[PDB]
């Protein structure tokens, strides 16, 4: 499959499938060199898989830990010491972190260069699409970036395969968030098929899904790329989300299923939309989602406030100020569990 952006023009092709690896090769012999950027970890998994390929191999740190001003930095000064020309490229292989971080060097290095997405995880079929990319501050999630569409986004998902639970845990929380922005509809299909962890870490039928969610975050963003309107609710979660990732080191993921948990609770107290708390918490357990487990600068805030992304009703999202008090309870009614 190939789906596409829609702007009156610059748009980038998302090639999903398996071995889609192959598409590669099809624009690399038109950029002057290739700076291949792969996460430490995803080197070691798919070392030989790229040997088929004016390219020179880049090996960043694992995840999240690359995702700073000094191995961004580091990782600039590197690249230009090649005499580079704007007619580079940059190629993103890993997850959401290495793609990022790369996207933000491609974005910065000589004022652009050029972007070819690779992504390796579920989660990835997000952070893949939408042209964001940055690095973090001492401050926080994604303080430091910018906008900057790839040149293309070529998702092989072979690469799946070797996700531990884990990571299809903090990837599915994505795949089933844009389930939650489709609707009553495409969610309670969604949960009648992932079931149980094992059906979820049996990838069974994946496919499907990760495709159904990027389709839907393609139309958001073709529409509102600069987050000025609607691009604004798929920050849904990451309110509570970007918090709880960025204080107890979890998986993004995992965080953005707490935010999720907790929106629906904040949109009671306030909305009463008489969302059933204990049915999304009964979910997670279902799933796998280990229960085991700063929002005044997000991005979606005001010189008033905290600024929400709340489901009043499925097709009915908000964004909107919320008192820490709405959110003090809110943070341990969902204690209660
Ligand atoms: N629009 C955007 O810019 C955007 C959207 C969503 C989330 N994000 C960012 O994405 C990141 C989270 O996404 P992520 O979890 O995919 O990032 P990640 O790079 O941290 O990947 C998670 C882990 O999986 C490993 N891994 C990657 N490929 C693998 C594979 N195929 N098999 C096995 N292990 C593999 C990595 O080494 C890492 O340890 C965060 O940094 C978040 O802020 C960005
Ligand atoms: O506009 C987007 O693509 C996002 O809202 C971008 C956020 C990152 P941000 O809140 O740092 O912009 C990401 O976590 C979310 O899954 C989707
Ligand atoms: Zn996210």
């Amino acid at each position: 499959m190939k789906l596409q952006t829609t702007y009156p023009s610059n748009n980038y092709p998302i090639y999903v499938e398996h071995g889609a690896i192959k598409y590669i090769g099809t624009y690399l012999n038109q950029f002057d060199q290739s700076f291949l950027l792969i996460d430490e970890y995803v080197n070691q998994y798919f070392a030989n898989k790229f040997d088929d390929i004016n390219v020179h191999k880049v090996i960043i740190p694992a995840g999240e830990k690359t995702k700073t001003f000094e191995q961004y930095q580091e990782t600039l000064e590197y690249i230009l010491s090649h005499h580079v020309t704007r007619n580079t490229a940059i190629i993103a292989v890993g997850g959401g972190a290495t793609g990022d971080f790369a996207g933000f060097v491609a974005a910065t290095l000589l004022r652009g260069v050029h972007f070819i997405q690779v992504p390796t995880t579920i989660l990835a079929h997000d952070s893949s699409v939408g042209g964001k990319v940055g690095i973090n501050s001492k401050q926080g999630k994604n303080l430091i970036g910018a906008f900057y569409r790839p040149t293309a986004v070529i998702y092989d998902l072979d690469f799946l395969k070797t996700l531990p639970f884990k990571q299809i845990l903090s990837g599915y929380a994505e795949v089933y968030k844009h389930a939650l922005l489709n609707g009553e509809s495409a969610t309670q299909d969604i949960e009648q098929h992932f079931k149980d962890r094992e059906i979820l870490q049996s990838l069974n039928g994946m496919d499907k899904y990760i495709a159904k969610g990027i389709e839907t975050k393609l139309d958001i963003v073709v529409a509102d790329e600069k987050e000025q309107g609607v691009r604004k609710f798929l920050n849904l979660g990451h309110t509570f989300g970007h918090a709880v990732e960025y204080y107890h080191k979890i998986p993004h993921g995992h965080a953005v299923m707490v935010g999720i948990i907790y929106q629906f609770i904040v949109a009671n107290a306030l909305f009463d939309s008489k969302h059933d708390i204990s049915h999304y918490i009964q979910y997670l357990i279902q799933l796998g989602y280990p229960l085991d487990m700063y929002m005044l600068s997000d991005k979606k805030n005001d010189k008033q406030g905290v600024q929400m992304v709340l489901m009043r009703q499925f097709g009915d999202i908000v964004v909107q100020h919320v008192d820490q008090l709405t959110l003090q309870h809110a943070c341990e009614q969902l204690k209660t569990y």
